[PDB]
């Protein structure tokens, strides 16, 4: 007995096979999902003739062009992973409170709530990479497991696993790119030696990791020189849509007394306690409101380990004597 | 009060900074670590005056060119990523049978044993990467701390939790260049439509995912042609100095009374029993020792799921007709 099947690595490029119901799908083809599962080591059904396969390995060369022309270069295990990731994200559950969509905490997610609640505060970002491209869109109307299953992915978090909320902001961002202009500027500058510009422009003109305030941003720093003297480093301009800085654990006192200018925060929890739980923050209303995993508590006043912090476009030039 | 103080980020390039007693490391230069710990949060000390400082973010141009260079691209969270990983692997422990290097189980590192005891055994690897081939080098000397704790930074392994063996190998060797010649083609056709080769050199002639034999790597794959007729894939050049192929768990009878031609292979146990255990396999004096992080058991004969298989080099050229 022979089957065709339709195989596929994108959902929209297919190849048809012809199977025999002695092998295995592993033995004829290759590691294979149908409907969420892997299969590979079950036997080819007259029940899924005609039906389309979800190839993970052994791919012809026209599947691997199809690969990298959706997720990009990936390594040989994405597939799999993605795949298995898919399924297990499918049982999570995101709740919209006030039209604002958080991620129950479930298998050590609370990161991904972290990432997912800073990602959607982005605007004038689009991802290069088509699959993460049309996941996102997904995700923005209301359909996450694709979006969520790829940032695991990319972002080689082990389903249940604790993982660093900022390192995959970094990671999913570095698959991103900005639809404007965004520029920053920093001087070096020695008053004998003399002046170097750096110049970053596009997505690495709205991140910075080592600082989470504006003030620090700007702040002149001061060092030896090599000619014995002193050396500045200072930013000299700064264009952007929106700003995101990140850093370790720090306890800071969060008020929104002052009106900051930054719109939301992440926080980290517990750094010794078995290493912690993060909570997303905003501040709308006058108030910080704590995002706690699917969970809300609203204060003015907190005391707390900022992690990275966003703030609105900037448009500075320094100015001195 | 004050104190001057030498920061690197590389060990190699050092920069002098003057601090004060009053603000932490943080406020006056960025997250730094000393003697392994990060001192951030703490106030500059007289007794650190003159000492080296390992800075994690802040870096100036200068810092970020060396990062670059002995690093390569990393994303900004990789250094507190490393500092910390080599802190926390420090209280792991290698042990040597008959000469042989196995990881001691700890903090569900067993994939991490299956990873160094595979990388161990190729020949005419050199990583393009300078950290990573300076403690390859110092692994290889007996001293493995640096060398785990990078594969895990560039990894993105969370300390304590369970990872895939196949995807780190792949990132690792993605890393390394083969100090020879290899060279992999691929031929597929259709007798109406014609003739396509693919040729993969270097490490990507060495490695593949979806057989893990090479009678199977060597068989002939056909499906469906566009023309309506059949179309083929087959392997008819190989020439490589090793050659190492991964597939999802796969329950095998293994046997060394066939003399086979691998060299080594990994095991994974339990995928539902909350996924699983890896086991380093190597074959030597007819019998297959079976290295469990830090155990060694021994068999001529084993039921089992493989998942990486090593084998020696290949010299083939295809013949039929
Ligand atoms: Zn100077
Ligand atoms: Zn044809």
């Amino acid at each position: 007995l022979t089957i065709e099947v339709l195989v596929t690595v994108d959902g929209v490029n297919f190849r048809t096979v012809v199977l025999n119901n002695k092998n295995t799908y592993r033995s004829q083809l290759g590691c294979v999902f149908f409907n969420g599962a892997d299969i590979s080591d079950t036997i080819p059904d007259e029940k899924q003739n005609g039906h389309s396969l979800y190839l993970a390995d052994n791919l012809t060369a026209d599947e691997t062009k199809a690969l990298k022309e959706l997720y990009g270069p990936v390594d040989p295990t994405f597939l799999h992973r993605f795949y298995s990731l898919k399924a297990a994200v499918h049982g999570w559950k995101m709740v919209v409170c006030d039209k604002v969509r958080s991620l129950k905490l479930s298998d050590n997610n609370c990161y991904l709530n972290a990432v997912i609640m800073t990602l959607d505060l982005l605007k004038d970002i689009k991802f290069v990479i088509p699959a993460l491209q049309h996941a996102f869109m997904k995700h923005k109307g209301g359909d996450s497991t694709d979006f969520i299953a790829l940032i695991m992915a990319y972002g080689n978090c082990t389903f249940g696993a604790p993982d660093d909320a900022s390192r995959l902001l970094h990671t999913v961002l570095a698959k991103a790119e900005l639809c404007c202009s965004a520029r920053m500027v920093w001087r070096e500058w020695c008053n004998v030696c003399g002046i170097k510009d750096v110049v970053l422009q596009g997505l690495k003109a709205c991140c910075y990791v080592g600082v989470q305030t504006v003030e620090d941003l700007r702040a002149r720093m001061t060092y030896v020189c090599q000619c014995g003297g002193e050396r500045h480093r200072q930013l000299v301009e700064h264009t952007t849509p929106w700003l995101l800085l990140s850093g370790t654990p720090n306890e800071k006192l969060v008020t929104t007394s002052t009106a900051p200018d930054f719109v939301a925060f992440n926080v980290f929890q517990g750094i010794e306690t078995a290493v912690g739980h993060y909570v997303h923050a905003r501040l709308k209303g006058g108030l910080i409101l704590k995002f706690d995993s699917g969970t809300v508590s609203k204060t003015s006043d907190w005391k707390c380990k900022v992690t990275d912090v966003l703030f609105p476009g900037q448009k500075y030039s320094s100015d001195c004597n």
